[PDB]
C-alpha cells in the first residue's frame, strides 16, 4: 500500500544544544541560564543536569553514523550561543564556532541536510544578566549573535529557524517558573513573549542578507489541540483563553500584526510592551512556519491555572509517560488551520514524538510498541495533510536519542534511540528501527 | 499623672542600610541582590532605586544631629554586607568597615546606643550566585560576615540583631516574588525560611564570642494581629493558617524547635529541609526578641492568596496609605501572647510606624496629624504592655526618615522627617516634633 509521500519530503530528527551537547566547559563555552538553573532545587525532577547529557560534543561523529542507519535526508539542531560568545556579546569564540563547521561539514559529507535553530533556550548566563527576555535590548542581542553565526555557516546552511518555542521561552521561563531563569510573573511573560517576536523579526534581515538566494528561514512554534470539556459557556470560554495562549498568541503577531483581543483585554493590555512598528518587524515575511505538536489538551473552568482560571480534563484514552493524551488527529487539524487561516507558502513538522518508559532487554534490545504507533498515527495525519494539499514540506521526529528533557531531567526518554547513561552507548529502538524502513520507503509503511 | 516609660527605657528610631545610604557604587561596595532587583520592570512601583535613597553614606553626621533634636537614646540601623565583604566571603573592604565605625563612634560620642542589625535584605548578589537562601551553604556565608563585622565592632555595639523579619526574607523574596531576588516558589520558600533560621541559629555564638558579658543578641520578627473575618469554620480555619503562616512559623522554632504542624502538613513536611541538629542551633537562647508591629490584618477563606487559600477583609476603619489598617490594641495583644506563651527575657519594639501622603506647607511644615495619632495609641499601647508586667525595654520608630520603601519606591513616606529628594533636605514633621517631647519627657505628654 503506497501511501509515499511527496518526492523531495524531508524525514529527519531533532535535537537542541543543551539537551544532547553536554562539555559545558569546553573549548571557552560560558555557563547558559540553564547550566545556573539545573542547580535550584526542585527545578529539574530528577535533580540532574545538562553538564555531560549525550556528550554529542564529542560523540556527534558516531551520532551521524547514526542518521545514516536512520536513512535520514535532515538534521534539526540547535547551535549553542554561550559557544560562539561566551561573553554574550563582541569577542566571537573560534572554537565554538568551529565546532558547528566540523558538524555541518559532516552532515553535508553524508547527504543530510541541516535545519538550524538559532536560540533554543540556552542564552549565555552573562548575556542574560545584561538583557533577560522581558527587557527590550534582548532584540539587538540575539540579532549580533544571529549575525555572527549567520555569516560563517550561510555558505553550508540554507535552513534556519530563528527561535524555538516563544510560548515556552516566555511563559515557562518566566510566567510559570518552570523553565529558566526560572520567575513567575504575568508582566515578565507577557513582555518576554513581545520581545522574542520582535527578535524573530529583527532576525530575519540579517539571515537573508548573510544568505543567498536558496536561503530560507522562519520560526518554530509549538502547538497543540485544544478542546473543551463540555459544552457549557463558563468551559468554551475557558478553553478559548487557553488556545489564545496556547496556540494564538504567537500566530497572530506573526501574520495579522495583532495579539488575540480577548485574552489581551484579560491580561491588561498595557502590559504587553509595544511599540510603533514593532507589528511590521514582527510582520516580516518568512518561507515557511515550522510547527512542534504533541498532543490534544482539553479544558474546563477552574483555579489550576489562576492566571487563566483553567482546570485540566484527561479525556479517556491513551496517555504517554509525560501524562500527555496521543491524538494524532491533531496534528492534521493543526496543519489545516494554519493552512485555511494563515496560508505559509510552506509547513514543516519540526517535532513530533513520545515518551514512554524504555526498557532494555536481556536481548540488549529495546522495545517500544507504543513510541511505534504513537508515531505511525502521527505520519498518517501529516501523509492526509498531504493528500489535502496542504503543503508540508518535511517532519521531524523528536527526539533522534534520549537526552535532558528538561526539567524532567533524563527519566524522560523521547528517542527513537535509546542512551545507556552509564557508557553513553547508543541503542537503536525498535521505533527507530521501523523509521529506518519509513525514510527509505517515503513512507508508510 | 504623667503616663512615665521606665526610668531607662529605650526611645529610638530605626532605617536599614539600602534603604537610606545610596552611595552604592562608593569606597569598594559591590551589588546587592537589590542593586539588582530593581531593575526589574514591575518590581519597583514607582520605577525608582536605592541608588542615591537619603545619601546617608555622605549626610550620616547630619542624620545623627537630627536624632538628637528628636531626642532619641537609641538608634536601630543595619549593616551592608556589601561594603564589608564585597566578594560576598574572604577580602575584607576595609573602607566599608569604616564607615560603620565612623557611625558608631559619631553615635556614643552623642550618647546613642547603636543597635545593629546584621542582615537586613541585602545580601551581595555575588554571593546569591554562590549561595541563595534556600541553599544550606548560606548558613556558613552569613556566619563569616557575622564573625568579621562582629570582631572589629563588638567593642562599641554591645546590642546586635541577627536577621530582620525572616517571613519578608523567605516569603516575600522566594515564595510571593514581591522582594529580591523575586522568585515564586512554596519549596523555595520553605528552603529559604528554614536557612534563615540556621543563620541566625549559628551566628548567636559567634557574636557572643567575639563580644563581652554586656553582649546581647535576638532575632527580630515581623508580628501582625490576625482575625478571621467570621465565625464560620472555614474563616476560622483560614484564620489560623494565615496566623500560622506569618506569626507562629519562626517563633515556634525559635521557642519550642518546631514548626506549626497544621501548616506544616498543609505544605507537605518533606519540603523544609530539617537536618538532625538544626532545632538544637535555632533554639539558641536569646537574650530578647524584637519585634516589628503595624496592623491588623483580618483573613477569610478565599482563592486569592492560592498558597493558603484565603483572602483578606477590610473591616471599617482606619487605614495608612498602605492600605494597612491601624490597630494599635494589636501591638498590646502581640506583646502579651509573646510574654505569655515564651516569656522572653526582654522585648523590644525594633519597628513600629505608619505612612500617610505628605505635602509640604507654603510655611515650609509637614504637618501629620495621622502619623501622629497613629504613633500616640501604638505608644499607649506599649505602656499598657509594660503596666502589665510584659519586658519591654525599648521601642524604635520606623522610621528616622522617609527612605526607599522597597517595592513601593519613595512613594511610601514612613518617617517622622521628611525627605525632598529633589535636595536631600530634612524636615522635620510634626510628628517628629511631637516625638521630640515624648523622648524626653519619656512617656506620654
Ligand atoms: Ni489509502
Ligand atoms: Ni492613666
Ligand atoms: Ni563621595
Ligand atoms: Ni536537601
Amino acid at each position: 500500500e503506497p501511501h509515499r509521500f511527496p518526492p523531495d519530503f524531508q524525514w529527519g530528527v531533532a535535537t537542541s544544544s543543551y539537551q544532547i551537547e553536554g562539555a559545558v566547559e569546553a573549548d571557552g563555552r560560558s555557563p547558559s541560564i540553564w547550566d545556573t538553573f539545573c542547580a535550584r532545587p526542585g527545578a529539574i525532577a530528577d535533580g540532574s543536569t545538562g553538564a555531560i547529557a549525550n556528550d554529542h560534543y564529542h560523540r556527534y561523529r558516531e551520532d551521524i553514523a547514526i542518521m545514516k542507519q536512520l536513512g535520514v535526508n535532515a538534521y534539526r539542531f540547535s547551535i549553542a550561543w554561550p559557544r560562539i560568545l561566551p561573553d554574550g556579546r563582541g569577542r566571537v569564540n573560534q572554537a565554538g564556532v568551529d565546532f558547528y563547521e566540523r558538524l555541518v561539514d559532516s552532515l553535508l559529507e553524508q547527504g543530510i541536510e541541516p535545519y538550524a535553530t538559532l536560540y533554543h533556550w540556552d542564552m549565555p548566563q552573562v548575556q542574560h544578566d545584561r538583557t533577560p527576555w522581558y527587557d527590550r535590548g534582548v532584540v539587538d542581542a540575539f540579532v549580533e549573535y544571529t549575525d555572527v553565526i549567520t555569516r560563517r555557516l550561510s555558505d553550508r546552511v540554507k535552513y534556519w529557524m530563528t527561535l524555538n518555542e516563544p510560548w515556552v521561552i516566555s511563559f515557562l521561563g518566566y510566567g510559570a517558573g518552570e523553565h529558566a531563569p526560572g520567575l513567575r510573573d504575568k508582566e515578565l511573560y507577557l513582555r518576554a513573549a513581545h520581545h522574542v517576536l520582535l527578535a524573530h523579526g529583527k532576525a530575519m534581515p540579517v539571515i537573508r542578507a548573510n544568505g543567498n538566494a536558496q536561503t530560507k528561514a522562519g520560526i518554530v512554534l509549538n502547538l497543540n489541540w485544544v478542546n473543551a470539556a463540555s459544552d457549557s459557556p463558563e468551559d468554551q470560554a475557558a478553553a478559548r483563553r487557553y488556545d489564545q495562549f496556547f496556540n494564538r498568541w504567537f500566530a497572530e503577531p506573526l501574520y495579522n500584526g495583532r495579539y488575540p483581543e480577548e485574552l489581551l483585554e484579560w491580561y491588561g493590555r498595557d502590559l504587553v510592551p509595544v511599540q510603533p512598528g514593532d507589528f511590521d518587524i514582527i510582520t516580516t515575511p518568512t518561507d515557511f512556519l515550522a510547527v512542534n505538536y504533541y498532543a490534544r489538551t482539553t479544558v474546563k473552568a477552574g483555579s489550576t491555572d489562576p492566571m487563566l482560571q483553567v482546570d485540566f480534563v484527561r479525556p479517556p484514552g491513551e496517555y504517554t509517560a509525560m501524562d500527555w493524551e496521543v491524538y494524532p488527529q491533531g496534528l492534521y487539524n493543526i496543519l489545516n488551520w494554519l493552512h485555511t487561516d494563515y496560508a505559509p507558502p510552506a509547513l514543516y513538522v519540526t517535532e513530533n514524538g513520545a515518551a514512554y518508559d524504555d526498557q532494555v532487554s536481556a536481548a540488549g534490545e529495546v522495545d517500544d510498541p507504543q513510541r511505534l504507533a504513537y508515531l505511525e498515527g502521527h505520519f498518517e495525519a501529516a501523509y492526509r495533510a498531504i493528500q489535502a494539499g496542504i503543503p508540508l514540506k518535511g517532519y521531524f521526529v523528536w527526539s533522534l536519542m534520549d537526552n535532558f528533557e528538561w526539567g524532567r531531567g533524563f527519566e524522560k526518554r523521547f528517542g527513537i534511540v535509546f542512551v545507556d547513561y552509564a557508557t553513553q552507548q547508543r541503542i537503536i529502538k525498535r521505533s527507530g528501527k521501523w523509521f529506518s524502513q519509513v525514510t527509505r520507503a517515503n513512507g508508510l509503511p
